[PDB]
């Protein structure tokens, strides 16, 4: 299973997991403060991940940055 | 299982999931506001994804950009 | 499973799914307007995909363009 | 499963599927008009694909071009 | 399964499939006229393929040309 | 089997935190690292996300990233 | 499923010979190739070694090799 | 199944195995002296490895060096 | 779907010798090749080691090696 | 299964196998003399290998040298 | 399953197979004379291979030479 690396570039960045299955909703929100790193998998319960705030992102396809505000 | 990365380049980008199976319709529309990133898999319920609006997309195959009206 | 990427370079592009199995026919036609992107897999029900209209297409084998 | 991309370079190109199994015959002819693209897999029912007419073909082994009469 | 691509460089090219199993013979010959392309798999029934005639051949090992 | 991450602690008191796999998300273990220790940690049946706090040098299949403390 | 060998006959009468898989080893088939003909042949339940006699150009996973008459 | 190489740059290096499962504890500590190498797998019982002391370390992602107290 | 070895005989009377898989080790089959013939031989249920006597050009997954008379 | 190459650069190099499982123990020590090569796998019984003495070592991750 | 290529650079080279399992001992010693090539797999019975004497060795990891007494 693939994972995504997320480095928070400011306080209060949110890594949100959406539910796998016929229903789509947020099941969890992980708050990252500046400089913190989260390495997060796709799992049985999480089939999509949303990032809100300024962060540097690595995936198998390369780097992308989310932008706050 | 494969996933796409979607960075909204403007407000109100829509990431639309089409059902796996004999029938084809939309089962969920994730809206993204400017700067937000979504990392989204193909799953048991989603076998085709559609993007409406200005966004920067990465897939196994490289980058593509969606353009809004 | 493999997928194709389709960006509509014009209004009214169709992505057509043909049926998997001993019979071959159209079961669904996804309309795309200019600028819209569809990412679409091969599936239990779709074993061939047809693009009609002006689109930029990426597959595992590279880029190919359909023309109006 | 592998697949092949076929761009029709002229009207009336045919992508023919030959049946898998002990017997070999044509089971379906998809007609393409100039500019239309087909992406078609090898399947339980098709284990060989014939292209008739001028078209641009990509497969895992590269680009090949069919020509008409 | 792997597959072979055959472009007919003249009329009357032959793509011949040999039977898989303890015994060996031709089970189907597919005629290819000049310019026609066949993409053919190895399968439950075909474990070798012979090409007779002038053709352009691609496999996973590269290109090879048959001569008439 | 599954992927792993390399974490070198660039100061004392670095925290490598495992998040629970499954429908609920909580911290189950926090492995503390002092300066210069290396931890090589996998994703597992119990761990489906890892969070790093403090200044550390990180390697994954996607390349290096560095965490920074406050 | 299963490596294959490409054999181009560089003269008439080239022989591609299959050896039997199993505890016992013998020739079970000899496929005659005349000048310019190409044979693409798999390893199989029945054939676990292939011998080429006569002048031919051979491609395998490992490269080209040439047999001499 | 993945493995790490550990070369001890000083006496007393410490390769610590952590238990796989819902509980996390060290279950084995293999000490290395200067110049000794260990090649260790991830296993049914070890899902994380900790290195203490000055060592040179190769994993699939590259070399990393641990530095001691 | 195992590895195979390409052997080209550079002189008459080269010998490709197959050793038995199992607790017991000895030769079960000796294929003689004369100058210029090529043998392409797999590892199999019955052969888990191959020995080449004489002058031949050998290709494997790991590159070319030459056996000498 | 992965394996490792050990060429002893001096007499008396030891390649030690640690047991797979909940318990960790040396179960075999192969002595290598100057210039002898061992190619050894991870197995059902051996899930860690320790090299003691001067040797040149190749693994999937590259070359590393143990020193006496 | 992996294999090793061993070319004898002198007479009396020894390719020695160690037993797979809880016990470790020699079960077969295959002698090579100068110029002979042995291509030998890992197997249900052999999980470690030792070479004595001057040989050129190729594995997945490269070329290593054994030096004889
Ligand atoms: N309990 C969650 C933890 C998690 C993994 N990846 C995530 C991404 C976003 C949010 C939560 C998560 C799960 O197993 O799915
Ligand atoms: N519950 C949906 C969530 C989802 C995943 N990928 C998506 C892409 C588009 C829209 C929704 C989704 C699913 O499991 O499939
Ligand atoms: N419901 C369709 C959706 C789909 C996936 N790929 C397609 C390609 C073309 C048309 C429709 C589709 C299916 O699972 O097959
Ligand atoms: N129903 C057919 C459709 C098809 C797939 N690939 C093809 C190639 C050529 C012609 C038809 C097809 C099938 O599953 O096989
Ligand atoms: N019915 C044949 C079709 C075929 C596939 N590949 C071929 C190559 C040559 C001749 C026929 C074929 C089969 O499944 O095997
Ligand atoms: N050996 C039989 C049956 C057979 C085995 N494999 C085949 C592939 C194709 C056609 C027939 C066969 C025959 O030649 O008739
Ligand atoms: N009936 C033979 C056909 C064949 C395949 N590969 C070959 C190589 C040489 C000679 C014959 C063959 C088989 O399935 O094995
Ligand atoms: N017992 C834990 C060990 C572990 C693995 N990865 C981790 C990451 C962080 C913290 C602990 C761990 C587990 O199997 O999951
Ligand atoms: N019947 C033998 C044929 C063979 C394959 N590879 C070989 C190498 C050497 C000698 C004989 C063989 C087998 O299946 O094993
Ligand atoms: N008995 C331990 C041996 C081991 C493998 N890798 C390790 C890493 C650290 C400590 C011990 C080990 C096991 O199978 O897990
Ligand atoms: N009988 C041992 C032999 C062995 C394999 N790899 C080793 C590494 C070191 C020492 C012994 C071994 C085993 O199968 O595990
Ligand atoms: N019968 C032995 C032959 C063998 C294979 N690899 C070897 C390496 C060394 C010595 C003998 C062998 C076996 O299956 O294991």
């Amino acid at each position: 299973s693939d994972f995504v690396v997320i480095k928070a570039l400011e306080d209060g960045v949110n890594v949100i997991g959406l539910t796998r299955g016929a229903d789509t909703r947020f099941h969890h929100s992980e708050k990252l403060d500046k400089g913190e790193v989260l390495i997060a998998q796709f799992t049985e319960h999480t089939s999509a991940i949303k990032v809100r705030g300024k962060a540097y992102i690595q995936t198998r396809h390369g780097v992308i940055e989310s932008e706050g505000k």
